[PDB]
């Protein structure tokens, strides 16, 4: 980008599990479903921690 890059984030204030990208501005939670699944478990998307897969 250079010269800063002016973003507006995704998650409201306590976005600790959150990184965005400073060019175009898009969000990924730093938790992805991937680590959950390679726990054995999977991602609660709103607050991207992990939970229980399906039992």
């Amino acid at each position: 980008a250079r010269q800063e890059n002016p973003c507006g984030p995704c998650s409201e204030r306590r976005k600790h599990l959150f990184v965005q990208d400073p060019q175009t501005c898009k969000c990924s939670c730093k938790n992805t479903d991937s680590r959950c699944k390679a726990r054995q478990l999977e991602l609660n998307e709103r607050t991207c921690r992990c939970d229980k897969p399906r039992r």
